[PDB]
């Protein structure tokens, strides 16, 4: 088998920016969409298994979503709204993923917006000027509030009254005001010193229980309970000093509070809130003077979050399930079980464009993932029990990994590369930092392989590999992974040696070891690909047929039906049409003097845009897939020039592709859009992309 999606992270700083539906369905706003799950029964997942399933997105925003809202009106639960910095708030149907309409009413920046719980069309949103929207958008009226020149950052509509409205600010304000009454003040309510980040209002009403009762929620570290027949405090909880737990995270990145609400329905002397460093907190109301708490997941570690809490949304299932599903800076999605306080599962999420895959070939289904948020993913793909069963790795990353590469035999050996041109190697066994290359490229690390040592390296007096590097400067290092503080070694030096060139020697942009080992191919900037034979990069073929810079070279693997096929070579470029190369007759005649290749053995044209990488199918003869930023992946019957699928899922330019390892149907791809996708190439109904 089923597809998956690794999506991009729930937006941070917004006062509600997720929410969820009975049954149900969580929806969260991640960069410019929202991305839709299904929880319970209904996502179809096998006994033990998560119950829930990346199943949608809604897409149509330019800029980033600042608020999410799912009407809570049975029979409409699959209507919602959103606000972002594009200016606009729009409803939609998210049966069909489609605008049903919108506004662009608000001159300034939108904080939030909310779905009013007592009239059925309408949807109230705020501003960083305290410009206030009411909006019927179904039946094409609007009103304008102002109540206070002040920076909105939280709204929230009662359940009890459907005139009135709790509005925090930047400052600490709350107000409640009435929307029939062109948003007059009916109670101030003076306590908090700093940002309201949340209001949730008592689901009960009255103030017997434990007029109403409101909780808001400050970075100022306390929430308060207010009366809001007499308005005035009536409770004042702060949040205890706690020891952090579980895995260690980086010291250095910002991080300040975000105090969060849930007021839980079927609770309603309980108030769940977020606390320091991501826990959750439930809230004895009865004590409250004496400030009781209970930490969610108390009696087992590894579970809490372990950077601050954004937003708290509940779900109840159709098998009953009561439901929480709390938002991050830790870029986890977690789903809490309220009547036990535990963790039911965790959906991770990236935080940057997902440049490079790549698969273990010890530890099958090992997918470590290179993004943008100075991160490396592994993917622990074969999980029985968990479809998203992925480890982080911060340590000594801190910047985007542009290349990733296993070590071919060794457990846990996983070399990276980074856009500032580091080079590092991590043992992923361990707890320990990288080991980092003394030496950096200049630019970009685009590609990393594992390859026999060369001269000078292997000469001295190791290991049985060295690690080769490809920065976007045109220079390919050869690293001891034995000695990374030590010298790493240009290989141009010896390939000028040993072929006795005299002119200068073409900028480098890609590397491929054949899989035997014995033979080195180099793209270049110019669009040439060289050949190379152990042990001193003896030149045996310059082959001249791209046009522009060469982005990724692959080999075939050698478990086909035919051993010739692992002469094959597939190779893409900054134009869209890909090559195959069949180096059987120059490898097998070792040539004295290089020949030249200027016609391919197989052409594959469809792609309009760059391509950023091939990779053969381990499970077939001569079957290729293709990522580009067309925003397509192709697969072809490459020795037929056939193209059989086109995967049109991401919405942004490919950067990367894997075959899965176990799955003949399986591929998974990473782009721009912040996403990587699994997908099956008998889903897809398109054979070829976009023309
Ligand atoms: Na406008
Ligand atoms: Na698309």
């Amino acid at each position: 088998q089923e597809p998956r999606t690794l999506p991009p992270s729930p937006n941070w700083y917004c006062a509600r920016c997720s929410d969820a539906v009975p049954g149900g369905l969580f929806g969260f706003a991640a960069r410019t969409s929202v991305f839709l799950v299904r929880v319970g029964p209904g996502a179809g997942e096998s006994p033990g298994t998560p119950p829930f399933r990346v199943i949608g997105e809604l897409v149509g925003h330019t800029e980033r979503v600042s608020g999410f809202t799912f009407s809570h009106h049975p029979g409409q639960y699959n209507l919602c709204a959103t606000s972002s910095d594009d200016g606009t708030v729009k409803i939609w149907d998210v049966e069909t993923k489609t605008v049903v309409t919108e506004h662009a009413l608000h001159q300034h920046t939108i904080s939030t917006l909310h779905w009013s719980p007592r009239v059925k069309d309408l949807i109230v949103s705020g501003d960083e000027k305290g410009v206030v929207f009411c909006y019927w958008f179904n039946r094409n009226d609007s009103q304008h509030l102002f109540i206070e020149p002040r920076t909105i950052f939280c709204l929230t509509c009662s359940p009890h009254h459907e005139d009135l409205v709790a509005i925090g600010y930047k400052d600490g304000i709350v107000v409640i005001i009435d929307i029939s009454k062109k948003g007059e003040v009916i109670h101030r309510l003076r306590g908090h010193d700093d940002e309201i980040h949340s209001i949730a209002w008592c689901p009960l009403p009255g103030e017997d229980c434990l007029g109403c009762y409101l909780a808001t929620g400050s970075k100022d570290q306390t929430i308060r309970i207010w009366s809001c027949s007499r308005g005035r405090g009536v409770m004042i909880l702060k949040l205890p000093f706690l020891k952090r737990r579980g895995g260690g995270i980086d010291p250095t990145v910002k991080e300040r509070l975000w105090l969060t609400l849930h007021w839980p329905s079927n609770q309603p002397t309980q108030l769940v809130s977020s606390c320091f460093g991501g826990e959750l907190l439930q809230w004895d109301l009865t004590q409250s003077w004496r400030r009781k708490y209970t930490l969610f997941s108390a009696s087992s570690e590894g579970q809490n979050h372990s950077r601050i809490v954004f937003n708290l949304c509940p779900l109840q299932t159709e098998d009953d399930k009561q439901l929480l599903l709390s938002t991050s800076m830790d870029r986890d999605v977690k789903c809490w079980d309220i009547a036990t306080l535990e963790c039911s599962w965790t959906l991770p999420s990236l935080g940057g464009f997902a440049y490079s895959l790549a698969f273990s070939s010890v530890d099958i289904g090992s997918l470590a993932i290179g993004v943008g948020d100075g991160m490396i993913r592994v993917w622990n793909t074969l999980s029985i029990k968990n479809n998203y069963d992925v480890k982080n790795f911060w340590q000594g990353v801190k910047s985007k990994v542009t290349a990733l590469c296993w070590h071919p035999t060794k457990e846990g050996c996983l070399a990276f590369g980074t856009d500032d041109g580091k080079v590092g190697l991590y043992d992923t066994y361990s707890n320990k930092p990288p080991q980092i290359s003394s030496t950096y490229h200049k630019k970009t690390v685009y590609t990393l392989a594992w390859g026999p040592p060369v001269p000078p390296m292997s000469l001295g007096g190791r290991p049985s590999l060295a690690l080769y590097s490809c920065g976007g400067e045109g220079i390919v290092l050869q690293h001891n992974p034995w000695k990374l503080s030590g010298e790493a070694f240009d290989i141009n030096k010896l390939i000028r040696d040993t072929n006795s060139i005299k002119y200068k020697l073409p900028v480098h942009t890609e590397i491929s070891w054949k899989a035997d080992g014995k033979i080195m191919a180099l793209g270049n900037e110019d669009g040439s690909i060289e050949i190379f034979q152990i042990p001193n990069l003896k030149l045996i073929c310059t082959i001249q047929q791209h046009h522009k810079l060469v982005n990724t070279i692959s080999w075939h693997h050698e478990h086909g039906s035919q051993p010739e096929l692992s002469y094959l070579m597939a190779s893409g470029s900054n134009n869209a049409v890909i090559y195959v190369h069949n180096l059987k007759t120059v490898i097998e005649s070792s040539p004295e003097s290089p020949v030249t290749i200027t016609e391919p053995y197989r052409t594959l044209s469809g792609h309009t845009a760059k391509i950023t990488s091939v990779a053969w199918s381990p499970h077939h003869d001569g079957r290729l897939v293709s990522a580009s930023y067309d925003g397509t992946a192709q697969v072809w019957d490459a020795l037929r020039e056939e193209p059989l699928c086109n995967f049109r899922g991401h919405q942004g330019r490919l950067l990367c592709v894997a075959w899965s390892p176990l799955d003949p149907d399986c591929i998974y791809s990473g782009a721009d859009d912040f996403c990587v996708h699994k997908w099956l190439t008998s889903m897809q109904d398109h054979s070829r992309p976009p023309q």
